[PDB]
């Protein structure tokens, strides 16, 4: 958890592998719940497979970690507010770490692919400290990722759903954001889950849809830490199936409308998939911002509309 100083940020593992150490550089939050990011380019321009993650965060002020890859991070310099953004193009998510959820491992033989040609050129931590209570120290809270040049049998990605329609209008008991999309690449295996909404949501549900059939990704209150969460079966979604989710907001408590956006007093409703493609089938994300068959959710399980 200590800032590197004069070894900095790489540290040598082996002839093909290395550490890559993403902190923060001794920064010193002056309100509660500040959001702090910063980049850092790859050291390496080839392509390269990020196997493992180590958070390096102080327990007593941290309250989450967020990585991104992405080509062009909201800002340059030094770091900057999460609120001016994380990345200009899209973030593709790495890893998430909880307080209250600690992480779980990639499985082996699991890596993200970056770097080269297509691959993420800079990683984007995002540090949300909780209580700052400490002292006016300085703090170099991040994570440590592992990278290889050493290809993967296995290419973790992300399929994200995400609402972009969705209106709460004020005092109104029950909204639904549903999203559907029809899944059209090679098999992918669902390993990890993670939610997303703001103050207004309570239940998020993600399903496989084959043959009218509803087998369960992930569910959880968006309420409780937002780390990714393991899949209690590993799920594989192949050509043909359909990729479901429900957000349940409510309005109450608001005297406005709430529709999606960045800032606190707007809400989203996103759904992190974490899956393993076979390498030579693999790509590294999907996005649903849509949805399909509409009339699909009439059968959409109990399980989905009630809190837990
Ligand atoms: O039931 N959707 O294949
Ligand atoms: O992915 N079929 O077990
Ligand atoms: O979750 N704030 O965009
Ligand atoms: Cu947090
Ligand atoms: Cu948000
Ligand atoms: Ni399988």
């Amino acid at each position: 958890n200590e800032c590197l100083g004069t070894i900095g940020p790489v540290t040598p593992l082996d002839a093909s592998d290395f550490a890559l150490d993403i902190r923060m550089p001794g920064v010193t939050p002056k309100e509660s719940d500040t959001y702090f990011c910063m980049s850092m380019r790859l050291p390496v321009d080839e392509e390269a497979f990020v196997i493992d993650f180590k958070p390096r965060a102080s327990m007593d002020t941290v309250h989450h970690m967020l990585l991104f890859g992405c080509n062009m991070p909201s800002s340059t310099g030094s770091y900057w507010f999460c609120d001016e953004g994380t990345c200009t193009d899209k973030a593709n998510i790495l890893y998430a770490w909880a307080r209250n959820a600690p992480p779980t491992r990639l499985p082996k033989g699991v890596g993200f692919r970056v770097g080269g040609e297509t691959g993420s050129k800079y990683f984007v931590l995002q540090v949300h400290y909780g209580d700052i209570s400490a002292f006016n120290h300085k703090d170099c809270s991040g994570v440590s990722v592992h990278l290889t040049r050493v290809p993967q049998p296995l290419i973790a990605g992300m399929y994200l759903m995400m609402s972009v329609d969705t209106v709460i209008p004020p005092g109104e008991k029950v909204v639904n954001a549903d999203i559907s999309c029809q899944y059209k690449m090679y098999p992918m295996h669902v390993f990890a889950y993670r939610v997303h909404t703001h103050h207004l949501g309570k239940v998020v549900s993600g399903y496989r849809v084959r043959n009218g059939q509803w087998t369960l990704i992930g569910r959880q209150n968006p309420q409780l830490p937002q780390a990714f969460y393991p899949v209690e079966h590993p799920v594989d979604v192949t050509f043909g199936d359909i990729l479901a989710a429900r957000c349940v907001f409510t309005g109450e408590g608001r005297t406005e409308a709430t529709h999606i956006g960045g800032t606190s007093s707007d809400e989203m409703c996103n759904l992190y998939i974490m899956y393993y493609m076979e390498a030579k089938y693999a790509l590294s994300f999907m996005t649903c911002t849509k949805n399909v068959a509409p009339d699909m959710f009439r059968t959409i399980p109990a399980e989905a509309n009630i809190p837990i």
